[PDB]
């Protein structure tokens, strides 16, 4: 598993630590999160451009990669999506 690093800025360590580890880390600029309206009803992977959950898999360990493989947006940290998690609840990592 290699690390792809250019250099674009920094990690999804320096984001992720902002929020419960037990959550999963997605990008989205939300039109409802925007306004501060969404406690619960916001989706996480919504469309290619404005929200999409980024795999939980390679984060933990190779949270060494920087944002260049993530999306700079609005972060979102939601509760941790098992298989079963069909509707959880987001809120903003970095607000």
């Amino acid at each position: 598993s290699a690390i792809p690093a250019p250099g674009e800025g920094p990690s999804v360590s320096m984001a992720q630590q902002k929020c419960g580890a037990e959550k999963v880390v997605s990008c989205c600029n939300s039109k409802e999160l925007k306004n501060s309206k969404s406690g619960a009803e916001i989706p996480i992977d919504v469309l290619s451009g404005e929200c999409k959950n980024i795999p939980i898999n390679i984060l933990t360990i190779n949270q060494l990669i920087p944002i260049n493989n993530f999306c700079s947006d609005t972060v979102s940290c939601c509760s941790g999506e098992q298989i079963g998690l069909v509707n959880i609840q987001c809120t903003p990592i970095l607000s």
